[PDB]
């Protein structure tokens, strides 16, 4: 019932233990492994966290919203096909073309940001090679990042300051880095301990642990 964090603790030790930045030639292109490309991450976001709770839409164009009564909507990017999820977990499905009264006002919100997100933001990862829909399990804000912990066990971060992320799989133990200049980049955890990577990407895998350490603390 972890949802993978305690796997993601243990990846995150271990790399970090190593100290991937402080060898005499770091080799951090060698860590990089093709089969381990996330195939969901979170695109843009909405912080309407005062009233009525987090919109996002994932790289896939499919949109989502996390409640503040903690129920979930997901419009499918087929723009119609929606995934609502009760606050035990109970899952239905339905279209927006022949929606309910009970879901008018959630299905008026999806749209807001839907819109919101199309018309005002950028998306996270856009020239990626496109090659089950999670959800957003929880998320927080530190001053310093978003933290955002999807359904498939998939953590990610992103940055506030240079708009730097991190995009972490406990299932492929990987990181994937989208550095200030949106260079996207895959590394196998495990290879990142054998041949070391940059002190930027080593003092953000170290943020990152603490930052898992508190998903594991607030459950």
């Amino acid at each position: 019932f972890d949802c993978h964090l305690s796997d993601m603790l243990q990846q995150l030790h271990s790399v970090n233990a190593s100290k991937p930045s402080e060898r005499g030639l770091v080799r951090q292109e060698e860590a990089e492994d093709p089969a381990c490309i996330p195939i969901f991450w979170v695109s843009k976001w909405v912080d309407y966290s005062d009233k009525y709770g987090l919109g996002y839409q994932l790289c896939d164009n499919s949109v989502g919203v996390l409640f503040n009564d903690s129920t979930r909507l997901i419009l499918y990017n087929d723009g119609d096909s929606l995934q609502y999820i009760e606050r035990d977990g109970t899952e239905s499905y339905l279209t927006v073309s022949s929606h309910p009264n009970s879901l008018m006002k959630k299905i008026t919100l999806l749209k807001y940001f839907r819109n919101y997100m199309s018309e005002h933001l950028l998306k996270a990862g856009a020239n990626i090679t496109p090659r089950r829909l999670p959800y957003l399990r929880t998320w927080f804000r530190t001053r310093s990042a978003i933290i955002l912990h999807l359904s498939n066990g998939s953590v990610q971060i992103n940055f506030f300051q240079d708009h730097t992320k991190l995009i972490l799989c406990p299932l492929m133990a990987a990181v994937t880095y989208i550095d200030e200049k949106r260079d996207f980049r895959t590394y196998r955890l495990s290879l990142l301990e054998e041949y070391g990577c940059c002190k930027e990407l080593a003092s953000r895998l170290r943020y990152a642990r603490t930052m898992v350490d508190k998903l594991l603390s607030s459950r």
